[PDB]
């Protein structure tokens, strides 16, 4: 009897190649047609290619241009060279031979089947974090397993993720502070995390609470973040302990062609500490001072992340407000910088919002157990968090083993000093609408459209 035996089925990266071969126990000269069919999980039989005894090859539109069907009558084998592979190609590939016997009737022959998996582990993390370091962890993952790990940093990913992941494929894992994850959890865009006790015990029990929505773990905690006052020790050795003495320092510094403080005023995360310093009366008091700085021409109206970072790094401003991640770019510049407590306002301290960088698995991903492996056994490790921290600092990492190395850093001490004066963000689904209401309120008052009293009116609604 005639029997078809397929081979060449394995895992590859999108763009890579695979050569399937289907050998028979008889002469291919007797077969009229030979061809390859594919069946993905829970789908119908799909013909990809075929070759007739008359040497004419036909293909399907998806594989056309990428796959070629070859035949070797010596080796009694038909071949499918698959090049420039994609995740859509993934399926169990089957070989097929049709034989017209001496009489009118024919004989269809089939084989065992060969599995072909085109897998890619794609990660979404903000461009202000250590993505090159996260890629080095990803490169160590592909060495030990064989799965490609591409790291992406698209703009507005906090609001691009729920639109793309809901409809399209999106990423396998999403990295963002824990506050945005309650909205993703309510919407049903995140798979429930089920980590073993041994792994759970490696991180601080307080970090696991931040990534918990309605008694379910929705992400893996990476590190604790908190804004701090970064200052040039050469332009300013004894920096301000209070916000109210900055205008005086700016008058002193503008005479020498320098600014006192430049920080991102567009994003409300950076203005919120001053706004929530006293408290309402505390928000009105806090925002009026911020408006007075711009009204007195001390701070520019459209001060964004790029022109504030560049200004501090160039040595044009004496101070700036930024997180752990920002230190690597200052180290690169020739600036003798210092990280310290945020200035006090009306005697009380500025209360920043404490974020917990967390990795959540996308609910609409087929690579859930592969991402768990990556997050647990490779990223959340002493070696994995080191590779990320040396690119761009993570902040006070959630990993228990790092406690001594974090306690040796003068800047992590200033970050924890500000984190204690601040408070952790509630993960609730309303955070998105809240953050939008504060973002608009600050921009309107900064530019000069709405009054400080009318800003809190529209924001409280
Ligand atoms: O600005 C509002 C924005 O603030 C926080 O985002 C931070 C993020 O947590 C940090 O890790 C860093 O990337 O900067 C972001 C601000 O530029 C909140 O997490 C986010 O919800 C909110 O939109």
């Amino acid at each position: 009897q005639r029997q078809l035996v397929e081979s060449g089925g394995g895992l590859v990266q999108p763009g890579g190649s695979l050569r399937l071969s289907c050998a028979a126990s008889g002469s291919i000269l007797y077969f009229n047609r030979m061809g390859w069919y594919r069946q993905a999980p829970g789908k119908q039989r799909e013909l990809v290619a075929a070759i007739t005894s008359g040497d004419s090859t036909n293909y399907a539109d998806p594989v056309k241009g990428r796959f070629t069907i070859s035949r070797d009558n010596a080796k009694n084998t038909v071949y499918l060279q698959m090049n420039s592979l994609k995740p859509e190609d993934t399926a169990v590939y089957y070989c097929n031979a049709k034989e017209k016997g001496w009489s009118f009737s024919l004989y269809d022959y089939w084989g065992q089947g060969t599995p072909v998996t085109v897998v890619k582990l794609v990660i979404w993390i903000n461009g202000d974090k250590g993505y090159n370091g996260l890629a080095e962890v990803g490169k160590k993952f592909e060495k030990d397993t064989g799965i490609k790990v591409t790291v992406e940093h698209p703009d507005k990913l906090e609001e691009k993720f729920p639109q793309v992941a809901a409809t399209g494929d999106g990423p396998d894992i999403i990295f963002w502070a824990h506050d945005r994850f309650g909205g993703y959890a309510q919407s049903g865009l995140l798979a429930e995390i089920t980590p073993d006790k041994a792994f759970q015990d490696k991180l601080y029990p307080f970090t696991w609470d931040a990534v918990r929505y309605n008694g379910k773990l929705i992400a893996y905690p990476i590190a604790v973040e908190a804004l701090s006052l970064i200052y040039n020790k050469d332009l300013l050795p004894n920096p301000p302990k209070t916000w109210e003495e900055i205008p005086a320092l700016d008058k002193e510094l503008k005479a020498k062609g320098k600014s006192a403080l430049m920080f991102n005023l567009q994003e409300p995360y950076f203005t919120w500490p001053l706004i929530a310093a006293d408290g309402n009366a505390g928000a009105k008091a806090g925002l009026t001072f911020l408006v007075d700085l711009i009204k007195n021409k001390h701070m520019n109206a459209d001060t964004d992340y790029s022109i504030a970072e560049a200004a501090f790094n160039k040595g044009e401003t004496a101070m700036t407000i930024n997180g752990p991640w920002a230190w690597s770019n200052i180290d690169t510049s020739k600036v003798n910088y210092g990280v310290t407590v945020l200035p006090t306002f009306k005697g009380q301290p500025s209360k920043p919002f404490v974020g917990v960088l967390s990795a959540g698995i996308n609910a609409a991903s087929p690579n859930k157990e592969l991402a768990k492996e990556f997050l647990e056994n490779y990223l959340l490790t002493d070696e994995g968090l080191e590779a990320v921290n040396k690119d761009k600092p993570l902040g006070a990492v959630a990993l228990k083993s790092y406690e001594e190395e974090l306690a040796k850093d003068p800047r992590i001490a200033a970050t924890m000093e500000n984190a204690q004066k601040g408070e952790i963000m509630p993960n609730i689904p309303q955070m998105s609408a809240f953050w939008y209401a504060v973002r608009t309120a600050v921009i309107n008052a900064a530019s000069g459209r709405q009054t400080v009293d009318e800003a809190l009116k529209d924001a409280q609604t």
